[PDB]
């Protein structure tokens, strides 16, 4: 429960924050839908070892700021 | 007990800090409502591995400041 | 017992620092009342995984200064 | 025996540094009274997970300086 | 679990982020296709000890920024 | 044996550096008397979880410099 | 799964990133070919305790930037 | 055996570095005399949880420089 | 498996990076030959507790840059 | 095998670097003589919990530079 | 296997890097001869708790640079 985390702010409606399964197999286990202006703060966990952001978002990680772009 | 935490200051009444379940499943287990000017300082835990904020709020984490908008 | 802590200085009477329970269940277990000018320094612990401040206060955490407003 | 500590310097007589119990219960377990100019350097411990300061004092923690103020 | 991670932002369609198997044997176990403007934040794990990026992408690691070329 | 320590330099004769007992009970277990110009470097330990300085002294900790007054 | 990693960007076709075996024995166990513009981010592991880069590449480690030169 | 240490440089003959016992009891267990210009680098240990310097000395610790003054 | 590492870049042909055995005995167990412009990133390990560089090379460690000379 | 270390450079012949025993008992167990210009890099260990330098020497520790004088 | 290491570059022929035994006993167990311009990167280990450099050499440690004079 001490893992890194990412901060995602949706810059439009319908931004998808997608968790990919930890392990030998890689698939999406969850998509969190964010509407404009909502903020999600999400850890890497026993179940999530990779995170995909789809749509326009402002993203902060330990390595700095990055922005996803929609459509 | 040592884990990261988030600071959320409500900038309007009814800000909703939403704790999502750690584990194979993902659903909210708790929603803490804040009135304007109230501050919540909240850890990631055995039970919460993601936090969502709805409503207008000033948020600080280890990565800096971010603001949610309602 | 080296987890993080928050410093709260009441800027008016009747400030409440509230501890939220760690675990599957989330409820308030203690509200500490601070009057004007008193300072509480409070850890995250086995029993407290989130802290709510109600009323006007100057707060310090590892992420910097925030102020709760009455 | 590795915890954070607080430094408290009394700026008037009768400063109370109060230890609150670690655990499911929260209660006062000790009040240390300081005369003006005395310095207490106090850790968080197995028994103390929250500290209250009453009266005028100069306080240092890892988060910087704060001052308590008296009635 | 507390591992390092890599941030990849596709600057064109069809970018591939490829995980290479941890262990005595080295082969591809997964490729994640990213379209333009999508962001992947991927850890090293029990199963992935090297990551290859093919196509035009903006990459952030602990060592700074690097860019792959299409 | 890796706990924090405090540096106390007595600025007058008769300075007392007092160790308070770790545990459920809080009481003075030792008072080290310092004369003008002597330096005591003292750890927090299994037996000492709080230190009180009485008398005029220049004090250094991890949080910086502070001075006790006569 | 905590080790350091190396970032390799190929500046020409046919760059080889080569892993040397951990243990009493030292030999190449894998050579990953990178074409121009591809980026490999590769950890030290239970099986790799040394990494050789051959060909023209831009390399980042904790210690800073370095460039391999081909031919 | 990775604890803090203090550096003590005698600025006159007869500087006395005094090690105080770890434990419920507190008394000195060792006194190490230094002549002018001699340097002692001394750790906190299983047996020493506090160190007292008598006499004129230049002292460095993690918290910076401090000087003891003689009598 | 997270020890320190050295970065060696050969500035001429025939540079040798030589691993010395960990343990009570000290002998060379491997010499890696680097030709001009090749880079070797080599850890200290269970088997290697000292590394010797013979020949002209640019070297980076945690303590900074050093150059061996042929 | 991971402790702090001290660097000592002899500025004259006959510099002594003396190890004091770790434990309840304190005594010199080794004295390493350094001639002018020689450098000794010496850890704290299971057997050495204090180090004395006698003679003119340039010394480096984590806390910076200090000089012993003959 | 993550002790500190020292970097030694010989500035003349015949530089000796001597390892001193860890333990209650202190003696030289190995001396590594370095010719001019050769570089040795040597760790502190289970068997080596002090390192002596004889001859003219440029040295880097975590505490910065020092030169032995030969
Ligand atoms: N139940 C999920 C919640 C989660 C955390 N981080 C995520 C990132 C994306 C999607 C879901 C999540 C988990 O513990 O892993
Ligand atoms: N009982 C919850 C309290 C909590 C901590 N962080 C939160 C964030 C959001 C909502 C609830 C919480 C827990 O230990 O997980
Ligand atoms: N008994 C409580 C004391 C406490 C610590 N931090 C708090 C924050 C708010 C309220 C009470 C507390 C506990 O150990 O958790
Ligand atoms: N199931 C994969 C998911 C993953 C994490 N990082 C990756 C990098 C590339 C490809 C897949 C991944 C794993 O845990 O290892
Ligand atoms: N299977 C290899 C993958 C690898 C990691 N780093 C490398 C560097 C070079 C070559 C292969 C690798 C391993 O776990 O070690
Ligand atoms: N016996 C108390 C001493 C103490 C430490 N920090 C304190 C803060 C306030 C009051 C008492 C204390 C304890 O070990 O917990
Ligand atoms: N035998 C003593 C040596 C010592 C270390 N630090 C000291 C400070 C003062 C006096 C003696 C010492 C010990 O291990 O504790
Ligand atoms: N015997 C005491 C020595 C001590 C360390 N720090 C102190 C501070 C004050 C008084 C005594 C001490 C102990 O180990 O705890
Ligand atoms: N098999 C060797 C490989 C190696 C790592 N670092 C080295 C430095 C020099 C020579 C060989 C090596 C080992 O694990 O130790
Ligand atoms: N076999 C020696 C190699 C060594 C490491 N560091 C040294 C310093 C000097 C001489 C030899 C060494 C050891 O593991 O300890
Ligand atoms: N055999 C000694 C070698 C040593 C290390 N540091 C020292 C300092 C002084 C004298 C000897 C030493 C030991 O392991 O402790």
């Amino acid at each position: 429960t001490n893992s890194d985390f990412v901060v995602i702010k949706a810059l439009e409606d319908g931004v998808n924050v997608i968790g990919l399964t930890r392990g030998a197999d890689t698939r999406f286990h969850h998509s969190e839908k964010l509407d404009k202006g909502e903020v999600l703060i999400a850890q890497f966990t026993e179940h999530t070892s990779a995170i995909k952001v789809r749509g326009k978002a402002y993203i902060q990680t330990r390595h700095g700021v990055i922005e996803s772009e929609g459509k």
